[PDB]
């Protein structure tokens, strides 16, 4: 059951020093960080990254959005860490977020792009490849967080 | 979509200590101050403002409960900030509003009236009409929160 | 309105160090501890805490998880108290359980049982049965919170 | 008696950042009681009076563009000993000197021409009694209960 | 070793403000093991031992109407050096003197009869280990592993 | 000018007990910019190389076993007086001494056959600019605008 999902801390959160907010609702949550890194994403990465959304009317600036300051990619391991962290991110457009979910607490206000403070995999295959997008495997850990025995049989 | 919603931090929210932490929800979640103030409603004041309810079994109760102490009036400004707000804060009854919600983590306990911690315009019109009886133009500001700038096209 | 529930604060939050947090909630909900203690449950009072599951799959790991280490029994007294806790704990298993809630913000991981933070009666004929078991009379108290007064008529 | 009055002001540097909840949670729990605020845009004629003891100083200028970059929060507060325990709680006048734990020194550290600081407290009671006329009308300020009132009474 | 049991009381007052969580909190996120810990309503005679000490001093009485008003929260808190730890956790005696960032200097301020401050944390090894002996038996305190023990280990 | 970077190790005790963002969050708080970021697994020999000074001190083997025994996070902090600002936020280097408010003071206690002590600032100009070398390349190290950066024009 345990997988491996990628997050973006999208640049209105780095902008605005969420940072911190938005890691520690994952640790509290007991998922674990195998990874994690702050990079200035260029537009060609971006554009790898939001393959999908292409031919849609918002694709540029959803890639000016990215790539306009520092982010944060990391990995999250944990139970259904995938579908978890999609729960908790919430509805893709904050102002439709449930109070609660990072979206729903921290997201509101959007330019040409719907900022949504952090991006989230949206599947197990899709996890495997946009972690491979931005990680390299030396970049990606095993270890034991604190609790981990507690859950051992 | 930028909108203006009234909100009353209510006497509960105040005798209990709540002014601080009710705020920071909201400029948390990205929404602007631009009008605030501690006063002291009294009932024809309290029966303006809930006009609605005249002919309900409760609004005496609820006249009584919003004049008990002073309360904290405040404007937000923001992205859909009416029904955002109203989001925000759950459940008439505290009792059925979800955890995350306002009401759903600070109230509970009720008098003769349905404590609740605030009150939050329920539509752009009524924000209006609440907004012009609290305040006056002198006391409604107009200036940039600090990541303004960011969702600026 | 007013009633009591049964909250244990089980193994896992114990020693993720969780009691406060958990607790904390409660208070700022209203609800007030009227009864609370520390203690290491044996084999025989968990099975009858949880003689619902005896003839379930998960019976044995369950009485393993609940007695793994100590645990912190508390009674919470308030408007429609098993309801609301029971709300606020949020869906059985962690992952399923929405972002605002206990579980939701808490539990994930799970071991043959599905550790979930903390347990709730889910009914005030269970929480009279269940209060029974961890407390006798001289242990649950009755005095005032500081806002009571305030809910008073 | 001990209960003293002391005025506050929510600085525009905290109000930009979004800091005014945190700073009046952190009064509430202290169990001070606001007896009086409200959001105002000061001008530069009540900026210089309530900054009148500054007024033959360097930094002048820079403090009255500071304070009335945006509008602030005022507001005062009531309790046992407030004037010293408000400005214990707020820390050093500058924040980077500011202990962690004081407003000051969790929130503050960059600065302009101006020594941006989060928040003004009053400097001793004849300095609150000042500025809270300055600042706010007889009829703004309340008498009401707090929740735990009734537990210290003596 | 280093490793000591030192005994907390989370007085009326915080009980009464709903600040049981937040108390207990600060001992859980500074690496402190809570052994043993129940809700009880100290009677007088209970009282008057644990305070023993100052029986014949003037604000006796206040103090023991003060621990007696309500239920408290008595618990013990085991760890490195956690005698002297938990003094300092908790701060100056009277609260408006106590630093903020500690439990009293964030919380307590106002007064009755009694200096409310609180909660209550042993002065040394030699008061830990009598206090501890008025409010628990042997069979309340508890030896377990907190998660990140392991992580310790010499 | 004022503006400095110091080098801040979120050390295996913070990572394992899960304290990461609480950490990066007072440094956020303040005012501080992170420039550059990454959580790594310390090899002996770039935790010797950042102990160098250490090496010929007892606690040096405890040390390295410490700081490699899990990934750790490490980061540079850019702000004004960032250096003595940082350490000041640290406090002592022994948590148990180290007072209520400051990250040590608040999150460290426990001990191993090293001082485990949550993080790691550099002590001054000097070890920052070497620290920061040994663990980014110019290319992982940016210059890019906070929310409030425009508030603090001079
Ligand atoms: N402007 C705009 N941006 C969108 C829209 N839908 C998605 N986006 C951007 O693309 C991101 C990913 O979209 P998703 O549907 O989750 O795939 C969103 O978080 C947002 O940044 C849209 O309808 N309009
Ligand atoms: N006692 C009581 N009060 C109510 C009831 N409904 C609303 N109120 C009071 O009136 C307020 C506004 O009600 P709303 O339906 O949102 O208009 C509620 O927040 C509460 O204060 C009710 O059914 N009973
Ligand atoms: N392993 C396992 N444990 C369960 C399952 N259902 C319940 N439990 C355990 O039993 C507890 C109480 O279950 P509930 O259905 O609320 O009665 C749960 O919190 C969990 O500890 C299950 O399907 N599998
Ligand atoms: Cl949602
Ligand atoms: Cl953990
Ligand atoms: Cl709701
Ligand atoms: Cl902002
Ligand atoms: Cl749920
Ligand atoms: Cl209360
Ligand atoms: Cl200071
Ligand atoms: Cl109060
Ligand atoms: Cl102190
Ligand atoms: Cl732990
Ligand atoms: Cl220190
Ligand atoms: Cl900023």
């Amino acid at each position: 059951e345990t997988e491996r999902t990628l997050v973006i801390i999208k640049p209105d959160a780095v902008v605005r020093g969420l940072i911190g907010e938005i890691i520690s609702r994952f640790e509290k949550k007991g998922l674990k960080i195998v990874g994690m890194k702050m990079i200035w994403i260029d537009r060609e990465l971006a554009e790898k990254h939001y393959e999908e959304h292409r031919e849609k009317p918002f694709f540029k600036a959803l890639i000016d959005y990215i790539t306009k300051t520092p982010v944060v990619v990391m990995v999250l391991e944990g139970r259904y860490a995938v579908e978890v962290v999609r729960k908790m991110a919430g509805a893709t457009d904050p102002k439709d977020a449930a109070p609660g979910t990072i979206r729903g607490d921290f997201g509101l206000e959007v330019s040409d792009a719907i900022c949504n403070v952090i991006h989230a995999s949206d599947s197990k295959e899709s996890a495997e490849r946009e972690i491979s997008l931005f990680f390299k495997p030396e970049e990606l850990f095993e270890y034991p967080r604190a609790a981990d025995w507690f859950y051992k049989k």
